[PDB]
């Protein structure tokens, strides 16, 4: 009840902001207050470390491997972006090209199903889509557009199902604005503002591709999430049409404001489940079909990251552990302890090949203090 991690990598010396994962290979990169990205193995013990990428301006706060296993993208707040390339079978990472369109970037992303295509969104709200050459690593912009007036706060891929020429982007904003774009054309598809939410100030925080299984078949249903509480349920295939709407707490007398918002969103296509976790460390299980709470946990302090795996979630909390709950029961099933300051980011791996032996999935983790943690949690 202190530390049952496996393993640690520490090499950053100041807060681990983001931490991506290789489709293929077993590769950690995470980036750091420490204007550093280091990339390390998952399938040792300790990590065998595979290099330290530098040339930022600024904390890194975006990892993410393109989703055919070229390229790692990383993101910084300076607004840089840097592109390497995998060579020797991903033995070895060569900066390939870099950008700095902007002065701040929150939020990148890969795509996760077109080969070397990623979307990223400012602090002064623009946002960008851009593709990777195969052979030399050069950047190829798609669109860049200037809609929403405050910080583009996050996106997410829609249409994810269609093929490559389907590249469909949602990003929303703390101007309570929600855009869809065609990223080929840089083309507004749709705009959702206030008038569409009963005229309601909405500062949006967190976006959620449901998946096709749960939405009979739509590929395009988005759960979003504002920094008030409010969550809404968008068809982005329907002009944006609002599937659901609604205020997901009632906060206490002189409560903190921003307790209400929604820090994460996660879909559960088994369970015909969406989750949500909020500042105030509520965590919400959504029923997909009647939009009413199923389950509901509460943490300690702040929740910083939910993800439906098989039959658990799991769920990083600013109290430095990651909870795994039965999705079904919502039992709690295992915590993962060792950190000494907060969980910001987290992923989960699982054995590539079925050997009838049982093997345990893996949490990683991105701690504030500087330091990865390696866990191995049940079935």
């Amino acid at each position: 009840m202190s530390n049952n991690s496996l393993t640690y990598f520490d090499k950053h010396t100041d807060s681990v902001f983001a931490i991506g994962h290789h489709p293929n290979l077993p590769l950690v990169c995470t980036g750091g207050g420490d204007n550093l990205a280091h990339l390390w193995t998952s399938h040792s013990q300790p990590p065998k470390f595979a290099g330290t990428l530098t040339g930022y301006g600024e904390s890194v706060i975006s990892c993410s491997f393109t989703s055919e296993g070229g390229f790692l993208v990383t993101a910084d707040m300076s607004g840089k972006v840097l592109v390497h390339m995998g060579q020797k079978g991903g033995a070895q990472w060569k900066l390939a090209s870099q950008m700095q369109e902007v002065e701040e970037i929150v939020w990148l992303k890969t795509h996760p199903t077109i080969a070397r295509t990623f979307a990223f969104g400012a602090t002064d709200g623009s946002v960008w889509c851009y593709q990777i050459n195969e052979q030399d690593g050069s950047l190829e912009q798609l669109m860049s557009g200037f809609v929403h007036q405050q910080d583009c706060s996050m996106g997410e891929f829609i249409n994810t199902d269609k093929g490559e020429n389907t590249l469909e982007l949602v990003t929303c904003s703390l101007d309570s604005t929600i855009v869809a774009w065609n990223c080929f054309t840089g083309q507004q598809l749709f705009k959702i503002t206030q008038a569409e939410i009963k005229g309601l100030e909405a500062p949006w925080i967190s976006l959620s591709l449901a998946p096709e299984t749960l939405t009979k078949g739509n590929s395009g249903v988005v759960a979003c999430g504002s920094n008030n509480g409010l969550l809404a349920v968008i068809n982005c295939n329907n002009g944006g049409a609002i599937l659901h709407l609604s205020t997901v707490i009632e906060l206490k007398p002189e409560q903190d404001e921003l307790d209400a918002s929604i820090e994460s969103i996660s879909w559960s296509s088994k369970f015909s489940l969406m989750a949500i976790g909020l500042v105030c460390g509520e965590i919400l299980l959504y029923d997909t079909s009647a939009w009413r709470v199923r389950h509901k946990f509460v943490l300690e302090d702040s929740v910083t990251k939910l993800m439906f795996d098989n039959d658990d979630l799991f769920a990083s909390c600013i109290n430095g552990k990651v909870y795994q709950f039965n999705a079904r029961t919502g039992q709690e099933k295992f915590v993962c302890v060792g950190h000494n300051m907060g969980v910001l980011d987290f992923i989960l791996l699982h054995p590539v090949a079925n050997t009838g032996t049982e093997q345990k999935r893996k949490v990683i983790t991105a701690g504030d203090e500087g330091v990865s943690l390696v866990f191995e949690v049940p079935n």
